[PDB]
């Protein structure tokens, strides 16, 4: 375990320290005994690897670092050894601990600028509570001091440091929770500067920018949009503003700001969609090209469905050759073969028909099955903000398509099977159109959230009820005639009727003419009690609880839907039907850049 | 697009700033340069057709602007000349910055009081963010400066200025959201008025009462009652208070003030109902009179109504000649004719009664089909004040009760498909009367509310629920007998079946005594939980989230349904029964005006 190995390392670090009397001695600042044992080992490690150097640093002795950087000049330039601390000097604790004279001294003394902390006590996991990156300058941005950044900087620290997971120090300040004076950091940081910091890459392929995007820093994102704006004129109450459209639109790039945003795990990330920019560019976006372009895709799908209807009502079936010998057999009909089958000139447009939609099926799965790889499987069934449970039954659909088709071609009995499955889920994917229209699109989230919430719990407590009621049915009707009562006669037909009894989606099997079992009666009487009264209107209660409980996240998820609609409507269309977005910069002077022109009213 | 032709527009002219280098050292204010060039065009213009000087007076160039108002002084007249901002000169831009010395300097130089700034860019339009009129005036008094309302008017500005809108200063004001500052700036411009202002019209036909009435500006109507109202006495606690109704009332006038407030197409019209005359004028107005002649209408109403359901149940029909040769068919009886129907003194009763039938279906339309030509279609069907849908299923149920009239006449078969429509439609138009009521009103707006609102959303995602399950079930039950279930035998019955056991009004088909297929089991499982449980109950909560988050709105729906009711009875009942509301003033010597008193508590 992460935890137990931690506790151990630091009550180890706690014992080391306790034995040692130098390392005590630079824990509670005690001269005198220093004095002594300084005047009689003096790069003896702890358990973590440690100097006394970094004792005194870690509990803020300054009088006690003194002494023994006077004593031993080179303690200030060895760092930790072992694994949780391995790269720690004693300049990033007396960072951490903003000690502005310890800072001093330690770098009069020779402490490196550049000493890379690459323990897994600094490595950006849950494990750890800060990420604080692997370098002091990094450290000194991180925990809120200005005087200790000029300091590293005018002693020769690199601005551009990259650490193991590739950020530099920008990265770190964006990924801070402060998400306030990080921005005067930023500036301060940026002022150094003057290719630039704010454009090199990390090693998930990110600028700061698409870093604020996807964190969901919308304080950061909104300080990072000073820069690249540019107010045209203002004029009484309204003015004109210019916003860059470089780092927000990525035109040509593979994976962009806007996807990267979208497609973001954080709760936060859909935030940054409402922003001054980006807020008016996903909404011209939308409004101009991509609500018309999905409303006739919508249209489209509509007629595929209602072909592949069509084709499954008028599917081929002969009169039974084998007599019906039991009584309770109804099949009077059974599927045609293939020679039998397209004969007539119907059956010829139920083959043009049949045709179409198996090529909808293929052009699906040639539409769905590389973008699974481009983002990830847990990404692309699992986030509700790009059609997660949509696609899967939208690939389950033409997996089942397919297979009816090759049920076809090799003349297998049983294609009501998967046509059952494959009318029910095609049908239901109908409302993954509905995301594109405020009156459906927030209905269909509800749906969403309420299918994986309150009815997948009453679902498990309603199969122990149900489980129990028709144990006690079918036991209770094992004596009796079923020709009567065959409500509970064998016991799958007990658990559906038991099941539709609760639902009350058929009667209560009560036959006057005969004489049911009191244990009928009191068993019933407690489901109806039981199932019927409490259970099913405790359902509608929670329903109508958790209905209002996230209606405005509710909201934001279907705005979010619109955006990565329009975001995935733009990458997969064709560029001839989706033109580049905003205000050309090279026919007016201003290089090759695109703006974004947006007049507010103050 | 307009939004792209304005950024066009924008861009062009910041270019062409950028271009000249005598409008770039206006609008950064380079003095240097500008002295050199000017001792060296000064009349050229840029994209939007602006001068120099309208450059200075954007970017809020006091030095610059004088420079070149020494060197040309004649450029402080010329208006801009191309389309979006035609007739706009250097004070109006100079008003819109406040700058009071550029102002001066420009009236000084010669600029014109009664410039008129018809662009595209000024026009009363969802375009544009601000209105503020087309005259210098009417900008100054919109930005919110006394001082240079005062310098222009005392230089000659025209107070009672019409812009292309015909609107007066007055009007543009109290057009403004500021809704405090403004009546400040009313009295001062009512100020130098002393036929008033007051009393000049729109080209809409409104006074600035009515404008304020209509676009639901209660401080200003607030503001503007403190003229029109006269504190009789005051003894302790108690005030007696005597407010004018002339313009309220609006005797005589074909387009009242009650009948432009309550049929607006503004949320905040139906405030100005509840402010300190109207409302108790509404309030007398109901009580008195609306509420009676409204009962004894709703009276009539539900008398012609029972008489139309007698008509119907006892309409002529004799037994079917043609044999039933059909097993299914079991149509038994059939339509009399013309000669065949009135031969007794029964069918005599009838004749009288679909008589006075056809007559209130007639006098309907004299009373409907006028009042859409007076207010038009889109406000007549739309607005929920007036009665919007209610008038729809009206004109339909006159127009269905003619045509099965003509029906008669002609002796065409098939009379049960309009009465049926007729009868429906008829019945619920007596949920019109129920706005009078304070049980009934907002439950009815509430079900208005719900069908356009929860159950539209509803339905459309239960159409491709019931398509699905429907399509489903019927190909499991295309290969089964349709003797034992019958429900999913043919594709519109499957459709009907599963919309019924979607709503659970029938049971679930069920026969023990033969063998279903496990298809329409899972199937039907399946169609169970997400249809019946979860869909059928989370429209329950749904609802129940839309009826507490619309509850104070339909309070207020409900008042101005009231409002309007007594408005329409006003209007269309005649005089004799409808007397003058308010205390006349020739009886006291008040001249020709009708008052309403206030005895409030303070
Ligand atoms: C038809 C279905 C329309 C449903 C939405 C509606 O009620 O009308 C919509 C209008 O309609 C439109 O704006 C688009 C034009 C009709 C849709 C084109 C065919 C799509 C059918 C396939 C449909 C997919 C099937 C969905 C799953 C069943 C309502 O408009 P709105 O979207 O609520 O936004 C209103 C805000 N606004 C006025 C600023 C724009
Ligand atoms: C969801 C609910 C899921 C239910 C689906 C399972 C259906 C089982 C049908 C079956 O095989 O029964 C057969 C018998 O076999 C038995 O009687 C033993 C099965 C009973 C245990 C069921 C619990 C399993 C779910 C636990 C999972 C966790 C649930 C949540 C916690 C049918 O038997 P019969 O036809 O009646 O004929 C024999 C009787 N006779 C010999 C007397 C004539
Ligand atoms: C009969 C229906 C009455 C319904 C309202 C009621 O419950 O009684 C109403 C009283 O009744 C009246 O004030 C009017 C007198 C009876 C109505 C006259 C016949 C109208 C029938 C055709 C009816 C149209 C059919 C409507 C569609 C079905 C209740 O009074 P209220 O209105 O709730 O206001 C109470 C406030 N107040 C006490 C200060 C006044
Ligand atoms: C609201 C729901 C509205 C439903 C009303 C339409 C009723 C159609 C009835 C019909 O004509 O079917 C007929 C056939 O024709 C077909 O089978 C093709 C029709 C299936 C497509 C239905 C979707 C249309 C709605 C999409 C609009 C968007 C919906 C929202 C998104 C009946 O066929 P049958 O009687 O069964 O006999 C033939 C079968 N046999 C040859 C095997 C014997
Ligand atoms: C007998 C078979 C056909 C079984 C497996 C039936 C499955 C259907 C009824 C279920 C399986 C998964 C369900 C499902 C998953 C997720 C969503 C997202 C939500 O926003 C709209 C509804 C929707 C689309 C629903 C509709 C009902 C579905 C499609
Ligand atoms: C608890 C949740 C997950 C819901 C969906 C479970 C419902 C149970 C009670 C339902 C769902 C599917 C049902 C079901 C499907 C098909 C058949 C085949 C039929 O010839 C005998 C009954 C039988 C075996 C029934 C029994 C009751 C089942 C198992
Ligand atoms: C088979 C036919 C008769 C079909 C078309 C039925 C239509 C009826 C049931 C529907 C059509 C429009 C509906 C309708 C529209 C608007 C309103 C306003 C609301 O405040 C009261 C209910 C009311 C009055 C409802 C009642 C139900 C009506 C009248
Ligand atoms: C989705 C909303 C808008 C609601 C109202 C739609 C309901 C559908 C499922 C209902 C409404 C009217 C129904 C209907 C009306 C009349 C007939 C004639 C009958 O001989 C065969 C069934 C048939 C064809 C059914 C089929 C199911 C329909 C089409």
């Amino acid at each position: 375990d992460w935890e137990q190995y931690r506790d151990r390392v630091n009550m180890l670090q706690q014992e080391r320290i306790r034995d040692s009397p130098l390392l005590q001695a630079a824990k509670e600042n005690d001269l005198r005994l220093l004095k002594i044992l300084l005047l009689n080992d003096f790069q003896q490690r702890g358990a973590v690897g440690e100097t006394a150097l970094h004792v005194a640093a870690l509990y803020d002795n300054l009088e006690a670092a003194t002494l023994l950087m006077e004593a031993a000049p080179e303690l200030a330039k060895e760092p930790a050894l072992c694994e949780p601390f391995v790269g720690q000097t004693a300049l990033h604790i007396a960072v951490m601990n903003q000690n502005l004279n310890l800072v001093r001294a330690l770098l009069a003394r020779g402490a490196s600028v550049s000493a890379r902390a690459t323990g897994a006590a600094f490595r950006r996991s849950p494990h750890n509570l800060i990420y604080y990156g692997e370098h002091p300058l990094s450290f000194a941005a991180c925990v809120g001091s200005e005087e200790i950044v000029r300091l590293l900087i005018e002693h020769g620290a690199d601005i551009r440091a990259q650490d193991s997971l590739g950020n530099t120090v920008l990265h770190i300040l964006i990924l801070q929770p402060n998400k306030t004076f990080a921005c005067q950091m930023y500036n301060l940081l940026l002022s150094y500067d003057e290719q630039s910091l704010e454009l090199v890459p990390n090693h998930q392929g990110l600028t700061p920018f698409k870093l604020a995007g996807v964190e969901g820093n919308t304080v950061m994102f909104q300080h990072l949009m000073q820069k690249r704006k540019h107010v045209q004129w203002t004029c009484g109450p309204l003015t004109s503003t210019l916003y860059d459209l470089t780092e927000i639109d990525s035109w040509g790039e593979e994976l962009s700001f806007l996807e990267l945003v979208v497609s973001s795990k954080k709760r936060e990330a859909r935030q940054i969609l409402e922003q001054t920019p980006v807020k008016e560019l996903v909404s011209f976006k939308w409004k101009k090209y991509g609500r018309p372009y999905f409303c006739v895709l919508a249209s489209l799908y509509i007629l595929y469905m209602i072909c592949f209807t069509t084709c499954c009502i008028y599917r081929p079936l002969k009169l039974r050759d084998d007599n019906r010998t039991d009584p309770r057999d109804i099949t009077i009909l059974q599927q045609k073969l293939l020679q039998e089958a397209y004969v007539t000139h119907q059956d010829n447009i139920r083959l043009v028909g049949e045709l179409v939609t198996v090529t909808g099926a293929v052009i699906i799965l040639l539409l769905e099955i590389p973008d699974i790889f481009r983002v990830g499987a847990s990404r692309y069934f699992g986030q509700t903000i790009l059609g997660g449970p949509f696609h899967v039954i939208i690939i389950t659909y033409a997996s089942l398509v397919l297979l009816t088709m090759v049920m076809r071609l090799t003349n297998m009995n049983g294609e009501v099977v998967p046509l059952s499955f494959a009318l029910v889920l095609g049908w239901c994917s109908v409302m993954y159109f509905a995301r594109g229209f405020q009156m459906l699109g927030p209905f269909t989230i509800m749906i969403q959230k309420m299918i994986f919430g309150d009815l997948m719990r009453f679902c498990w407590l309603m199969a122990v009820v149900i489980l129990g009621f028709a144990s006690a049915f079918h036991i209770t009707f094992q004596t009796e005639d079923p020709n009567n009562l065959g409500e509970f006669s064998d016991y799958p037909t007990a658990l559906f009727s038991t099941f539709e009894l609760f639902l009350t989606i058929i009667d209560g099997p009560a036959n006057y003419s005969v004489d049911l079992p009191f244990m009928y009666c009191i068993t019933y009487a407690a489901f109806a009690i039981i199932a019927t009264l409490l259970m099913l209107n405790l359902f509608i209660a929670m329903m109508g609880d958790t209905h209002w409980r996230v209606a405005q996240e509710r909201d934001e998820l279907w705005r979010a839907q619109v955006v990565a609609t329009t975001v995935m409507l733009e990458r997969k269309m064709p560029r001839f039907l989706w033109p580049r977005s905003g205000i050309c910069g090279y026919e007016y002077g201003l290089g090759d850049r695109w703006f974004l022109r947006v007049e507010n009213h103050h």
